């Protein structure tokens, strides 16, 4: 129902992506012009790379190396974080003929010469150009298997991203009713991260403008903006370029994946309109709807952790998080129902958990992940040979509680018998000892993969011998009250996963110690 592709449109890819702030058509901040319908239009102020800045190139190949497209033929330290990798464009290829010496230079000169296989002399900079709305290629779109460790125990556990990976999350990045969306942008194991920021004029003038340029990339110390490009999307800007936006920022991150780095491309959304602009402008002219759902299916296919191009043998990854704000809070809308389509992790941001102050505000009955099975492997392989049983055992557990609350809607708590005030007794310790997670705190805000599995061997194995001490006739209200129990509460703000693992010994003695006094 859109019988074309485009006019030309294009990104620039090399140093100086990183710390930038564009708009939709990778031009930078405050610079205001138009564009409109299904091809190119308008434009005349800025460039997308600074021209003027000295970026300092060390050679990586010596004439007469053999090179194809992708192949790493120098490096640039354009922040204190992130190397940038200078690569042979895709579809050239031959030997290098000059190759530019260590030296201080701008991104117009030329920094090598590759005969081509025919005898055609191509000239390399420092940067090339892409059509945005062409998936950059690569060698081989691998299969989920690797996760992205967000460091937070309900996503890490029960509803896990595969790096190359697609998830959605719920309503604007920029709704301070919840702190996970900026948990994931900085704690996520991605290398680089491209920020599509939606901000609208209200109660947020933009999507904090000066306070990325500010905040801390925990892992060093340095601003996050050092590894990340931020995509601006306001209402200020015309509706063509902030539907461009997502594939201006998607070639970005599969360029970077190209280099060997893992990439987290974060989408944001907002309530604005769905139904406007759509079969008629505002059947007479044809069935509609249908198209767009594929073109963002499209898009959404353009995740993956890839074999790159190169001579060497090398893997990237493009991860995608993409926000879901439906225009009345209904989310039995179009805007919803085509994303959770194509997706294979939702996270259920939750009002009802938010008002009760559950942090991560995830709904563990409506949330749901399709990697769980690809990153078992990695999990049970490098951390916890155990992992899969125990997550589908919590959930479980958390099954259970749901079904046992349903049941005590109707006819109260009083006939409650000691097992399943065990279950409920458990059930609350999940939630309240793993589910939830303090981010504001030094320590909670970020769970390693190490941590998590011994936090959920304590809980398990506490599970565990309160149905055996039940079993032996030791009452719950005993049990209840076990030391260990407040032990186990304040677990997640320990920091040696030792002291940690040593709680599951202690809680064996606790109930033996129950055995004597009873049986």
């Amino acid at each position: 129902p859109v019988v074309g592709t485009g006019a030309s449109l294009s990104v620039e890819l090399g140093p100086g992506l990183l710390t930038s702030i564009y708009d939709g058509i990778q031009r930078p901040l405050e610079v205001i012009r138009e564009k409109t319908g299904d091809f190119i239009a308008r434009g005349v102020t800025a460039p997308a790379l600074p021209r003027d800045k000295k970026w300092h190139f060390i050679p990586k190949a010596k004439v007469g190396d053999k090179v194809v497209g992708g192949d790493i033929i120098g490096e640039v330290p354009e922040t204190s974080i992130i190397v940038h990798k200078i690569m042979v464009p895709p579809g050239i290829e031959g030997e290098i003929v000059e190759i530019a010496e260590e030296g201080d230079y701008t991104i117009e000169e030329v920094i090598a010469k590759v005969k081509t296989p025919s005898g055609e002399i191509k000239e390399l900079k420092m940067y090339q150009r892409w059509p945005v709305r062409v998936k950059r290629p690569y060698k081989e779109k691998l299969p989920p298997e690797v996760p992205l460790i967000t460091g937070q125990r309900v996503i890490d556990t029960f509803f896990p991203q595969a790096k190359g990976g697609t998830a959605a999350i719920p309503g604007p990045f920029g709704s301070g009713k919840t702190v996970t969306q900026h948990q994931l942008a900085k704690w996520s194991d991605a290398q680089v991260v491209i920020y599509i920021g939606c901000g609208e004029r209200g109660n947020e003038m933009t999507d904090v403008l000066e306070e990325f340029p500010k905040l801390k990339d925990p892992k060093t110390g340095k601003p996050l903006m050092e590894r990340t490009v931020l995509i601006a999307n306001t209402s200020n800007m015309p509706v063509a370029a902030r539907e461009a936006s997502i594939y201006t920022g998607i070639t970005i991150a599969e360029y970077f994946r190209d280099m060997g780095y893992d990439v987290a491309l974060m989408a944001d959304s907002t309530s604005r309109w769905a139904e406007a602009l759509r079969e008629i402008s505002g059947p007479g002219e044809e069935g509609y709807p249908a198209y767009l759902a594929s073109k963002l299916a499209e898009f959404y296919e353009r995740a993956g952790r890839v074999v790159t191009l190169g001579s060497d043998y090398r893997v990237g990854s493009v991860s995608v998080i993409g926000a879901v704000s439906p225009p009345g809070g209904d989310f039995s809308e179009p805007v919803v129902q085509n994303t959770l389509r194509v997706v294979k992790v939702f996270w259920a941001l939750d009002a009802d958990l938010a008002r009760r102050r559950h942090f991560p505000a995830i709904n563990w009955l409506t949330s749901y992940s399709l990697y769980v099975d690809a990153v078992k492997d990695w999990w049970h392989k490098n951390i916890d040979p155990e992992w899969k049983a125990m997550r589908d055992k919590a959930m479980a557990l958390l099954q259970k509680e749901s079904e046992l609350q349903e049941i005590v809607r109707i006819v109260g708590p009083d006939a409650l018998p000691e097992r399943e005030r065990a279950i409920l007794l458990v059930a609350r310790m999940l939630r309240e000892d793993y589910l939830q997670q303090d981010a504001w705190d030094e320590v909670d805000t970020y769970c390693p993969p190490e941590k998590q599995v011994t936090m959920m061997r304590v809980l398990l194995n506490f599970y565990d011998k309160t149905m055996e001490a039940i079993n032996r006739g030791v009452p719950l209200e005993e049990i209840a009250k076990l030391p260990v129990r407040e032990e186990i509460g304040r677990m997640k703000f320990e920091r040696d996963v030792s002291k940690i693992r040593s709680l599951i010994d202690k809680t064996n003695e606790q109930f033996e110690e129950l055995f004597k006094k009873y049986g």
